[PDB]
């Protein structure tokens, strides 16, 4: 409902996705949490609870049930490279299918259900088509994720696109978070961010109107070189880019 949003997080058994899922449950006062995962193993990993759905984002009908009644969507799905030390994408699970098409299906499902807000987590690197990450498993992962991002900006639904720096497994809430445009943070040594702060930014974007129709790159300052971001109003306000 307008005042108690049902928020679906997809890739909810993912590393960032599961922090988003728990934070929607921990604070299941301001939100009703709902998770989408790819397998029964993923669903059990996260508590196996009733608000978790199983589906394949490359099969639009298999994910449609999860979208019923939702108010917001946080997309935390990604094509994931597999190792045979050389990396490859499983068949029909390339960034084209998973990140472009897989996300297209979420976005289309969400418009149907009348979602007020879709948040998507992506990656820095998308202003440069020759970026090293695109070579990984011959995928063009950043190209396809950008396509999904542009498709989301295009759809008419209020959106927040979060292009994270290198993901860290470090404590959330303890860093100054930095917000950039067009990969500019990649010139710095502040171009990486804990998974738990990306998760926090997804949830915060839900709470502030200043986050709607914004696209930014997300980095952080090392813990101890500044005061932790506590004021997300100010943070979102410094963004002016729509893409
Ligand atoms: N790794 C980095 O340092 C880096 C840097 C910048 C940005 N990012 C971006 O940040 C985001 C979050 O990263 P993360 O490492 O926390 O994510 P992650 O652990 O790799 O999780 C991605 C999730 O997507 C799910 N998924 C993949 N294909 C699916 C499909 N066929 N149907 C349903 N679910 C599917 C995976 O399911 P399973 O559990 O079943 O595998 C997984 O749970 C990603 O978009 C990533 O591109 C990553």
């Amino acid at each position: 409902s307008a005042n108690l949003p049902t928020v679906l997080v997809t890739g909810a058994s993912g590393r960032t996705g599961q922090i988003v899922y728990k934070k929607l449950k921990e604070g299941s006062d301001k939100f009703v949490a709902k998770g989408l995962v790819r397998s029964a193993q993923g669903k059990e990993k996260i508590g196996g609870e009733a608000d978790v759905f199983i589906g394949d984002i490359t099969d639009a009908d298999s994910i449609n049930p999860a979208f019923q009644g939702i108010d917001a969507l946080v997309i935390l799905t990604s094509a994931v490279p597999k190792m045979k030390p050389e990396f490859i994408f499983e068949d029909g699970q390339y960034p084209e299918q998973v990140d472009w098409i897989g996300q297209k299906n979420q976005i289309d499902a969400a418009k149907v259900a009348g979602v007020k807000h879709i948040v998507v987590v992506g990656s820095m690197g998308g202003t440069n088509p020759d970026h090293p990450l695109n070579k990984l498993g011959n995928g063009n992962i950043l190209v396809w994720k950008r396509k999904a991002e542009q498709y989301l900006a295009d759809s008419g639904t209020p959106y927040t696109i979060i292009r994270a720096g290198g993901l860290l497994d470090k404590e959330g809430g303890v860093r100054e978070l930095l917000v950039g445009k067009d990969d500019e943070l990649l010139q710095t040594d502040t171009k990486t961010v804990p998974r738990a702060d990306v998760a926090e930014v997804c949830i915060q974007a839900l709470l502030f109107e200043e986050a709607k129709n914004k696209a930014f790159d997300l980095g952080s300052k090392p813990e101890g070189t500044s005061t932790p971001t506590k004021d997300f109003k100010a943070l979102f306000s410094q963004v002016t880019s729509r893409f």
